[PDB]
């Protein structure tokens, strides 16, 4: 695959990216730029997506405290109304107060989104990001 | 302005580029790219305090060695592996979560590392 | 010999038991039931050190608390989890691994208390 | 489901019985002899599989030395060549030797008792046990 152009910029925005480049560990800004782009394209993708279209992949991480009783439950049953289908989870315990859960996700973007949203608004939940992939970055 | 500079991207991501371009309406690749960096820069300390994270990585599965320098660089990088959890997705990919603790700079390197590897589609790391 | 006892066993599995007694032969459950244990008293100290184990639950994923109860259990037993991973075998179950350490009393109690939960299909722990 | 049925012995074989349900944790000898039965029909079952039958389900508990370079490209190819298929693995550090690994394997009696006895006579495996679970106990 890889193909190789050219990028014009604001010389002016182009110190705000050669910072970046220095502070984030980038060997090159084609670098840092390349990753910009993938994860904008991902973000445009997911943004237009249809629903009939319940093969978008995605990792939902939470942070949540594993002595919160009856949260797990919560959690289960929102998964179950929102229409997304769990491939796989695995859970960690962090420390006494706190478990990190990774949630392997299928669904539309819109289904993966919202189970995201409500499961954040758990209390006891601390902390829950999704990871979006697209179709393009490995298909 | 002025300032010219060069990009790698595979045919796919190039493609989805360029279709993105028609679509919104955009002039130029440059000029999309523009948007693109000025939008991640507005949207976008690294320090010694351990932290725990997540990698999460899209891998062709029939890449031989492709693990085991997954592994080379984890030992390479300076973080604890806590725990790795790999489905397949299809016949082609696998996707991996990968939990793990360090601190910002060995996970950075991780993050990296893995994530230049060929046959590595995806490396995406969460931090909490 | 003459010792006579009861024995509890779901629709399903005395049905397995029964069509077994007809295939291989036997006369009666309790014929077959005898050589059952006879065999598994020629297959099969607890202690204070600490071990590493595998605990692969099946269970019904519609019933509702399972999960928590499970967790209930695992802070009962004195055994810590390292990792827990959870997939769909179908519809109706959920098989999990539970990758755990303890002696020998915390994990046999965890294994004999999950496996005793109305919802758990299947409770086998592996040692190492 | 659950019923009850009465079972006779030799009360001789029943001293054999009754200490391994002290020293072993068990409520009841019911309790234990009801584990024995299905353990033995699950092998019962796995021995007397058909090969067009693909569906069975195990788990596969493999602890090695992860400085053993290389093992993990024989374990894959090992378990592509043998037929079965990965639904999931799982890997944590158990010390800076050895790694505990959970795979949870599809596929018929023998591929998946095959690839446990090729992946058990791998140099740096020090362990490898199968977990058999048989549709009867879940279906
Ligand atoms: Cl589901
Ligand atoms: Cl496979
Ligand atoms: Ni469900
Ligand atoms: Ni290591
Ligand atoms: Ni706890
Ligand atoms: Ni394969």
């Amino acid at each position: 695959s890889i193909i190789r152009f050219s990028v014009s910029l604001q010389q002016n925005l182009l110190d705000e990216l050669d910072n970046r480049i220095i502070k984030n560990g980038y060997s090159s800004r084609s670098e840092l730029v390349r990753d910009m782009i993938r994860e904008k394209l991902v973000e445009d993708n997911w943004a237009e997506d249809n629903p009939n279209d319940e093969s978008k992949i995605a990792v939902l991480v939470v942070i949540y405290d594993h002595h919160q009783r009856e949260l797990n439950q919560r959690m289960i049953d929102i998964q179950h109304a929102s229409g997304t289908h769990v491939l796989c989870t695995t859970h960690i315990h962090m420390d006494e107060h706190n478990c990190l859960e990774t949630i392997i996700l299928q669904g539309n973007s819109f289904e993966i989104q919202r189970l995201q949203l409500e499961i954040g608004g758990l209390r006891g939940v601390k902390f829950a990001k999704l990871t979006k992939a697209s179709s393009f970055e490995y298909n």
